[PDB]
């Protein structure tokens, strides 16, 4: 009986969070229902309120992702997480996967394809690329793949993905569409049905407005028998469809324990899915198109310009800019906290070093949002040297 | 323009969660503060008080596991995620792997293991079981295993095991120690660096009393050694050491972005710790050991009897109880639930249909939440048929 370490004298502090104005990529900043909802109390993981909570959910993410898939459901990680998940239960170790390549995103589908023993096949782009209907015919007649996956949303560089038809081609050449819509979902158009879409993901704490933690997933009839008919078991336990979906009631059976869910990330998830619930799917997308017109025209007032110079590509609730020559690009993202106690971001993974990423997501897509990172960068584009 | 899925009318009621005293085997009842912490505002998820917070919980988590190994980090999963994340990154394909079947846990450890194709050699016992020094040391001779894993707080069957000098007996054969603490951290002793424990996880939910989501994990210096030098990378990138543990800060590179924290569990985290390092260990220790007292005589009183019979073996946090001959389990359960708004459990895994499960947490082992379960079960023997 002797301790060799002491409690940590930092965790007798109380905790203390300063204020800020997340107007990065993500996570955004939370609205005051989704707070209160987080500070609740806990129910049971199994209890029959948490079964209809959960249910709800259900009824959300079909709601929001428009979709009648019953097999859809909660990932309790991150957006990441999400399509670690897909990829580990729809690829078979030696299945041909064909990516997207056009930002961080198609990188990580392709990173976690290889680690899962695919034969990864990246249609790479520069960043800015986005892919046409035949680029992707291409890669399909080529390569025959089980799958394809696309980012609706890159948020690494700020490009709005087409999406239409693409599942249409994808299902000739009997192949399946998986898409990315953690920085796209609720702030530009998305249909999974009606663009055919076999696997769509998303995230919590984008433009939903929710902690970061949670995700968001889809499969559509096509996914659902390849991943129950495959010969192997997918390498990951935590993360496999079959115990997941029998936990959130997409079975026949009876729930069976699988993990403890989020419990209190779901209140939250929940009052995110109502909000949006309230305010309706197109309305939220059409606050997102025009905070984004608003944002663009005060940019390019102040000398700067859009990374993406079609303005159809360019991604509303993520906004890149080209870092201003003669200006290091740290010194403005500091400036800005600094003075202004706001969050923008610079590059990440190829668009490193190269943009500012500005975003516009849910409550927080608005123009006084916009004024007020304007001004900030004005005072920056002043000061710094 | 036209929407197959209109809005969920029951995302349209605002959020109602009844109030429940969950005396199950976790998770438990959130404290005042822990509640609190969870409904404060986003902060940036790469800002350096998010940092700041992280490395707090990292001395926090040092503190309860009593270890000084610099790789020591928050799962952003459940409990079995961490699980997940040790095997996925210590056991190569082909590596033997030794697993304490005693309970579901290391059932769960087993399948994780076949799952990233490890040989899987399963030490297993009746829910009850436990292991002498011997029978590991027998099944470390015979299959030569790169890892053992053992349950300390066996939350399916109330069985606390041994842990004494199993580490020394590991590291003669080379083999690396994993140890399941979900269920028995700070509620019973446990030292990670003087048992020689390698490889030590728990969970949020449990005597932390923080809400279900995260997971607390560390590794010794052969731990570290192993899953630095494997020649294969581990199929999950979401779990995938190297990356996390740079992004934890116990690397000499900077952090770089991996995955999105989940920002707001870690404030809750965080405040769990800072609440267990006031109390402090042994404090917590003593408190969980007298409540578990108090509770086994009450029950005994009652006429039951405790699954476990070697009251040295009983684990404080979670005990097991016989089902009364004649009685219907699942009546009692729901008796229990319906007139006193308490939730207890049944078995789970082996020990499903065997048991009944009553559990101390936390904040939440008292004397007084052991006088209401008490007399919650005798009116539910009462009434019951
Ligand atoms: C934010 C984001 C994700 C999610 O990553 P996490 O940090 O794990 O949530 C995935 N894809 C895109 C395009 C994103 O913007
Ligand atoms: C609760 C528990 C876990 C964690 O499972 P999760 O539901 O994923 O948190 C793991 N091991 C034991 C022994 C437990 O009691």
């Amino acid at each position: 009986h002797k301790l060799l370490v002491t409690p940590p004298k930092a965790l007798l502090k109380p905790l203390s969070i300063p204020n800020r104005l997340l107007l990065g990529p993500g996570p955004s900043n939370l609205p005051p229902r989704i707070m209160a909802a987080g500070g609740l109390q806990m129910i049971g993981h199994m209890s029959k309120e948490m079964y209809q909570i959960m249910d709800e959910i259900k009824e959300g993410i079909q709601y929001v992702f428009q979709t009648r898939n019953p097999l859809t459901l909660v990932i309790s990680g991150s957006g990441h997480c999400a399509l670690e998940a897909a990829l580990v239960n729809v690829l078979e170790p030696g299945d041909s996967f064909l990516v997207g390549a056009n930002g961080i995103w198609g990188q990580r589908a392709a990173d976690i394809g290889e680690r899962i023993g695919a034969r990864v096949h990246p249609m790479t782009k520069d960043p800015g690329g986005h892919y046409t209907l035949q680029e992707v015919e291409e890669g399909l007649a080529q390569h025959k793949p089980v799958l394809l996956f696309l980012t609706h949303g890159e948020s690494s560089t700020g490009v709005l993905q087409p999406l239409d038809g693409f599942g249409e081609l994808c299902h000739r050449y009997k192949c399946l569409l998986l898409v990315d819509s953690v920085a796209s979902l609720g702030g530009t158009p998305l249909y999974m049905d009606r663009q055919g879409i076999d696997i769509l993901y998303s995230g919590s704490q984008k433009a939903l407005n929710a902690p970061p933690g949670t995700s968001l997933i889809s499969f559509s009839d096509k996914a659902k028998k390849k991943m129950y008919s495959r010969k192997t078991k997918p390498f990951s336990f935590y993360l496999d469809i079959k115990w997941l979906a029998n936990f959130w009631g997409c079975d026949d059976q009876p729930r069976m324990y699988h993990h403890t869910i989020p419990v209190i990330s779901l209140y939250s998830l929940r009052e995110s899915l109502a909000l949006i619930a309230e305010q309706g799917l197109e309305n939220s997308w059409r606050q997102h198109r025009e905070a984004a017109a608003y944002l663009h025209g005060r940019l390019q007032a102040l000398g700067l310009q859009l990374f993406v110079k079609d303005p159809a590509l360019r991604l509303p609730t993520v906004t890149t800019v080209a870092v201003p020559a003669g200006y290091d690009w740290r010194d403005i993202v500091s400036y800005v906290m600094d003075h202004f106690d706001i969050e923008i971001m610079g590059g990440l993974g190829p668009s490193t070093g190269k943009v500012l990423r500005i975003g516009l997501l849910g409550c927080n897509a608005t123009r006084e949002n916009v004024d007020r990172v304007t001004e900030a960068l004005r005072a920056a584009l002043q000061h710094c040297p």
